């Protein structure tokens, strides 16, 4: 039960009869203390049972360093772990992980991979856990090749990498450029029977989008979609902005379609890649009617969107709206910049 106040109550009473607690008194307390994150009451307890000469263990310890972990108080959480180790007390898989974690999270990497070293010394074996925090801490710090030396260790030493450890590898290297390896990690993943997710796939089409492979963006956009993984606005995005550089204008438009099919919300990205796209096509009907649509969607348009489509009219010696378009432009508190300007005064000087 949860019934602390009662416990607490009860060892009042029993230090006031003569009666003396002794260890599992102390560690039930400081345990039910710990999980509620009563920890400066925990570590009342923890003292007063050390100055009553009684010899605190392994669940001590832990308990106290796993509740100091979860409330972000790790610079205690490392001064018990000294103390513990002094008082030859030997720390556990819990132990040493609840500390990598934490030091990970910080960003404390160098320090968290001294304290894996020493389980190693120490015969406590590392799990998926202590690998994928440590994967994670490193991946969030650019240390990418650090990271995939670790999941080559975790593989060697039979422990099973999730979709986490997976994500956080194909995420570093789809950043890095180094796409053939992301891709080559996402194949092993899948055929281990690691199941790719959202981000697994957002991220693999961000970086082949980037890379101008479409064609391979486009085939795991399919499978993601076969597969029930549910594409999101970033997805969308990118391949928009993919096919809209390789000049593939007529498919942006269809995707763009599709994804408001699917009640994903574009953005003043998805809007102005198109905007862009349809006005160096000439295609000025289409660029003003979706113009008008991210208006009545909220989505407010920038000077990109504004230069583009006053270029855009320009060319198509559509003067007077495009001085329209100007007027609103100042209107709406967007600046012009020296491809409005000068926009204007070659279709007005002509």
């Amino acid at each position: 039960a949860g019934r602390l106040e009662e416990a607490l109550e009860l060892f009042e009473e029993m230090k006031e009869k003569g009666i003396v607690p002794d260890v599992v008194t102390y560690n039930t307390l400081i345990s039910g203390l710990g999980k509620a994150g009563r920890l400066e009451e925990a570590l009342e307890l923890f003292e007063e049972m050390k100055e009553k000469g009684i010899v605190p263990d392994v669940v001590t310890y832990t308990t106290l360093i796993s509740g100091l972990g979860k409330a972000g108080r790790l610079e205690e959480a490392l001064e018990l772990f000294e103390e513990m180790k002094e008082k030859g007390i030997v720390p556990n898989v819990v132990t040493y992980t609840t500390l990598i974690s934490g030091l990970g999270k910080a960003g404390r990497l160098e320090e968290a991979l001294e304290l894996f070293e020493e389980m190693k010394e120490k015969g406590i074996v590392p799990d998926v856990v202590t690998y994928t925090t440590l994967i994670s801490g490193l991946g969030k710090a650019g240390r990418l090749e650090e990271a995939l030396e670790l999941f080559e260790e975790m593989k060697e030493k039979g422990i099973v990498p999730d979709v986490v450890t997976y994500t956080t590898l194909i995420s570093g290297l789809g950043k890095a450029g180094r796409l053939e390896e992301a891709l080559e990690l996402f194949e092993e993943m899948k055929e281990k029977g690691i199941v790719p997710d959202v981000v697994t796939y957002n991220t693999l089409i961000s970086g082949l989008g980037k890379a101008g492979r479409l064609e391979e963006a486009l085939e795991l956009f399919e499978e993601m979609k076969e597969k029930g993984i549910v594409p999101d606005v970033v997805t969308y995005n990118t391949l928009i902005s993919g096919l809209g550089k390789a000049g593939r204008l007529e498919e942006a438009l269809e995707l763009f379609e599709e994804m408001k099919e699917k009640g994903i919300v574009p953005d003043v990205v998805t809007y102005t890649t198109l905007i862009s796209g349809l006005g160096k096509a000439g295609r000025l009907e289409e660029a003003l009617e979706l113009f008008e649509e991210m208006k009545e969607k909220g989505i407010v348009p920038n000077v990109v969107t504004y230069t583009t489509l006053i270029s855009g009219l320009g060319k198509a010696g559509r003067l007077e709206e495009a001085l329209e378009l100007f007027e609103e432009m100042k209107e709406k508190g967007i600046v012009p910049d020296v491809v409005t300007y000068t926009t204007l005064i070659s279709g007005l000087g002509k």
